[PDB]
DNA sequence: ATTGTGACGCT
DNA sequence: AGCGTCAC
């Protein structure tokens, strides 16, 4: 009752763009907009790997993973874009850039944890209150909310898209209660106006589309996200959380898509995060450990502390490569020769990072994976790193994973090599 | 023959 | 440190 935490206590956005890489190359390309299309990688097998797609796309069932000349068997007419290759590899460097525009446009408005390529959290609350004594107790009007979706409204006692969103808002902005500038719902709702605004900044400055969830905290903020895609926001109150979650599938909850949420499903034998509730915090820790267990508990109730961590910028920096089926690298001058280009690869991000961000990496991760393993990584290992230079960069890199050859010849390696992959880590401010 | 990333937990 | 999980 009166000292059951509710969870309610910070306004957390997440924002996560749309198609993110079709639309880079969609505001490049005017040809590729407003039409089915994706982005891949490579080419020669199998038409290359999808890995973005228009919402158009969609429309056909074509996803990422796919290769292109599936998609189209699915899509005659699916336009393509293929990633930049340099030094014999995929290059991301217009998709990180394009981020950095959309992660400074966010930073404007309060601070942002950078969480992929193309998301960031927003840690709303003290905006909000600012946006609250700056209102001073006028209403909010749904033409501040022009693309807010409040989930779990309309209800209680039209059949079009918009006209049923503008009913839930409706019903939403005519229960709020503007009188208290503690009531967690107005909060939220005055998140949801920032966030608008957000959007719209944008839009505007960059002319990528995104969408958002609000909710109090960041499982909730993501998962509202994702309900109603593509250029539109949602907005989850704690009250929503039971009706939600009562028909969510526990794999739908970040961090909850793999392993353990296949254990929560097999060991507790049910379906829904809403189940969650009928367990006490020691069973739940019991199966799932202390941390998970807590988590678990009041997650399941809608409640997460995790907080939005002030980090825009990556905290690695890493290039890899697949060298897959019958590409295996067999010889000792092969594993120099891509070694080499990773490296270049690697020292010409790292000596942009020094120049934008006032930092050095100082220790160098070597990973490999060899032909027969099922494991996405067989080997790491960490070297200092005290020189940008690729070419002692890629030396030390072969002189950290020479003794893995158990090929008797030196010349040749054993056994092959199907991926290489170098990351800078261990930043120092310089 | 997904690929190229990147954060964080465990021991 | 080196390995595993999870999601982008
Ligand atoms: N498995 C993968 N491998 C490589 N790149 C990937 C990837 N998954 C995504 N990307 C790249 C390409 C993606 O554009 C970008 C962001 O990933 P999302 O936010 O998961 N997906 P998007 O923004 O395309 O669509 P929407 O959010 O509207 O559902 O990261
Ligand atoms: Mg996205
Ligand atoms: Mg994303």
């Amino acid at each position: 009752g009166p000292h059951m935490a509710t969870g309610q206590d910070r306004v957390v956005a997440l924002v996560d763009m749309d198609c993110f890489f079709v639309q880079v190359e969609q505001r490049q390309n005017p040809h590729l907009r407003n039409k089915p299309c994706a982005v891949v990688q490579y080419k020669s097998w199998k038409g290359g790997g999808i890995i973005a797609v228009s919402y158009e796309a969609r429309a056909f069932g074509v996803t990422r993973s796919m290769w292109a000349d599936d998609a189209k068997k699915l899509c005659p007419d699916l336009l393509l874009a293929q990633v930049r290759e340099s030094r014999g590899k995929a290059n991301l460097t217009k998709y990180r850039e394009a981020s950095v525009e959309v992660m400074e446009i966010m930073s404007r408005f309060a601070v942002i944890e950078r969480a992929s390529i193309d998301e960031a959290y927003v840690d709303l609350t003290s905006a909000v209150q600012e946006r609250l004594q700056k209102l001073q107790g006028q209403p909010i009007s749904a033409d501040l909310l022009p693309s807010t979706y409040i989930e779990g409204l309309p209800q209680g006692p039209t059949v079009q898209k918009e006209g049923m969103r503008k009913q839930g808002l409706f019903q939403w902005l005519d229960s709020l209660q503007i009188d208290n500038l503690t009531s967690p719902d107005l909060q939220l709702t005055v998140g949801a106006v920032i966030v608008e605004e957000m959007r719209a900044a944008i839009e505007r400055e960059t002319g990528f589309q995104c969408s958002a969830g609000i909710s109090h905290n960041k499982v909730l903020a993501k998962l509202a996200c994702g309900l109603n895609k593509p250029n539109r926001q949602t907005l989850v109150s704690h009250g929503s959380v039971p009706q939600l979650f009562s028909q969510m599938p526990i794999r739908k909850i970040r961090s909850l898509g793999g392993k353990l949420g296949a254990s929560v499903i097999e060991i507790l034998g049910i379906e829904y995060m809403g189940e969650l509730t009928q367990f006490t915090e020691s069973q739940l820790q019991s199966h799932f450990g202390e941390k998970n267990g807590s988590w678990l508990y009041a997650m399941c109730r809608g409640i997460e502390h995790d907080p939005v961590k002030p980090r825009q910028l990556p905290k690695t920096i890493g290039c890899s490569k697949n060298f897959p089926g019958k590409t295996a690298l067999a010889t000792r001058e092969q594993v120099q020769w891509w070694l080499l280009q990773l490296a270049q690869e690697l020292e010409e991000r790292l000596t942009k990072d020094r120049n934008d961000n006032d930092r050095v990496a100082t220790q160098l991760v070597v990973s490999i994976r060899v032909q027969g393993d099922k494991r996405l990584s067989s080997l790491r290992r960490c070297c200092a790193l005290t020189r940008y230079d690729a070419h002692k960069m890629s030396h030390d890199a072969f002189t950290v994973i020479k003794n893995c050859n158990t090929s008797g010849i030196q010349t040749e390696w054993s056994p092959p090599l199907t991926m290489l992959f170098l990351c800078a880590t261990k930043f120092s401010a310089s």
